[PDB]
C-alpha cells in the first residue's frame, strides 16, 4: 500500500504480473515460471525463526503458471531466492513470503547460490547498514552465446514437469542513499555457475545499460541521472 | 452511433497479457522488450472488412521499427537483414485491407518476427493465414491470436533445453515456434475454436495445417498466456474441428 511506493520510489523495472508482499515488490513471468525481477528497500533499522519457513507456491497465480517444488527437486539446482530471506527479518510473514516459489530461480548450489551469489548479498547489507536507504533491484537473464557456427544463441535448461527456467545468469542492482536524495549505483552481472570464492564481486560491475538491454527492464527510470553521485565505485 | 471503438472491437474477448500494449489502427499488439518482437498481437475479421478497399496497396508500405518504444529495446530492419530469416508478420498484411494506415502498421517491425521464409512464412504458414480468412468470410466475428513460442527440447544428457539463435545487434529472438488461435463466431454468442503450433521451419507443402492443432490449455502454457479466458466454455461449440 503505502509500503509499496516506499520500495517502488524509483520506478517499476516493468509491470508484468505484478505482486506486492509484506517486505518485497515481485514481477513474474507466465513463461518462465520464475520472476522478471524484484525490488527490495532496506534500511539499517529494517535490517523470528527462518526455521518456520515454508518453500511454497503462491497461490495468486494461475494454476498453469506455477513452480513446484517438485521442480526443483532432483533437478541439480537450489531453490535460489531473489529477495533474500536474510532481507527481510523484521516479521516473521516478512520472511515466510520469501520461500515463494515465485521468488525463486533455480540457481547453482555450491559455488553460486551458497557461496559467490550469497556473499553478493551479504555486501549490499553491509553497504545497505551504513547508508540512509537502499534499493535492490534482482532478476534472472538468459544471454546469447556465440556457437561454433559463427552464430548466437541463447540456450537455457527448463527443469521439472513445469519446465520451469535455468537462467544463464542473474542481475542485481543496487541503489545507495549515501547523503540525502544522493545515491551511489552498483550493477552485477553474474554467471549462473561455480564460481571462485577468490572472485572479487566486482570482477561482476557491468554498465546498468546492460542489465536493462538484457532484462528488457527499465531500472531506476524514476531517477535524475545527476543524483547519481558514484557508479561501480566511481566518483561522479 | 454505439458502434464500438475499434481496440474495444477487437478485445472483446480478452487480452491475453498486458506488456507493453501497442493499439494500432485496426490491430493490437503486446510487445516483448526481452525478444524484440511481439508476445501476441489481436485481429478482428468480419466478411465486411475482408472486402478490398480499392486503392489501398501494400506495395506503399514499408518495413520500420515503430519508434515508440525505447530505443534500447528496438529491432530494426538490419538486424533482419542478411540473418537468414524473413521478417515474418504476426498480424498479416492480408488481414487488414479498409486503409492504407491500417495495413502499413503491420509493417512495423514490433509486429515481426525472424521467420523461415521458403517452407514456412511464404508457404506452410501462409495457409494457415489463408484459411483462417476464408473461415472468417462464413462467419459473423472472427477473432486471432498470433504470437512466438519458445520451446524446449530433450537432448543428449537427458536434459530439456529451450535453445533460439538471436540475430542483429539488437539480438532479435528468432522463435522455435508460433502458435495461432482463431475463435469464429458461427451463429450469434456460439464460436469454433481452432488452436495452432507450428515450428518455424520448412514444412512439406503437402502437410496439413490441421496437422498441427494442438489444445489451447497447451498454447496458453506455452506461450504464458491466458487466451479467450472470459469465453464460457458453453459458447463453445466447436474445438479443432470436433464436435
Ligand atoms: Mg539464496
Ligand atoms: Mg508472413
Amino acid at each position: 500500500p503505502s509500503r509499496s511506493a516506499e520500495i517502488m520510489k524509483h520506478g517499476y523495472p516493468g509491470f508484468t504480473n505484478v505482486r506486492t508482499y509484506e517486505d518485497f515488490v515481485l514481477s513474474y513471468d507466465y513463461k518462465t515460471r520464475t520472476a522478471h525481477w524484484v525490488c527490495e528497500h532496506l534500511t539499517p533499522e529494517r535490517l523470528v525463526d527462518r526455521k518456520l519457513c515454508e518453500f511454497k507456491p503462491d497461490i495468486t497465480f494461475p494454476q498453469k503458471f506455477l513452480s513446484q517444488n517438485t521442480d526443483y527437486k532432483c533437478s541439480g539446482f537450489d531453490r535460489g531466492h531473489l529477495a533474500a530471506a536474510g532481507n527481510h527479518r523484521k516479521s516473521q510473514l516478512a520472511v515466510d513470503q520469501t520461500f515463494y516459489l515465485s521468488n525463486m530461480s533455480p540457481q547453482v548450489g555450491r559455488g553460486f547460490n551458497r557461496d559467490k551469489w550469497n556473499d553478493l548479498e551479504m555486501h549490499c547489507r553491509r553497504v545497505a547498514k551504513k547508508m540512509i536507504n537502499s534499493y535492490i533491484i534482482t532478476g534472472p537473464l538468459y544471454l546469447p552465446k556465440l556457437e561454433g557456427d559463427g552464430k548466437k544463441y541463447i540456450k537455457y535448461q527448463v527443469i521439472g514437469d513445469n519446465n520451469v527456467a535455468v537462467p544463464t545468469h542473474f542481475f542485481k542492482v543496487a541503489l545507495f542513499e549515501v547523503t540525502p536524495g544522493k545515491f551511489e549505483l552498483e550493477s552485477y552481472i553474474l554467471p549462473n555457475a561455480v564460481i571462485e570464492d577468490t572472485v572479487e564481486i566486482s570482477k561482476f560491475h557491468v554498465p546498468l545499460d546492460a542489465v536493462e538491454r538484457s532484462a528488457g527492464l527499465e531500472i531506476f527510470a524514476r531517477l535524475d541521472p545527476k543524483s547519481i553521485v558514484k557508479e561501480n565505485g566511481a566518483k561522479k
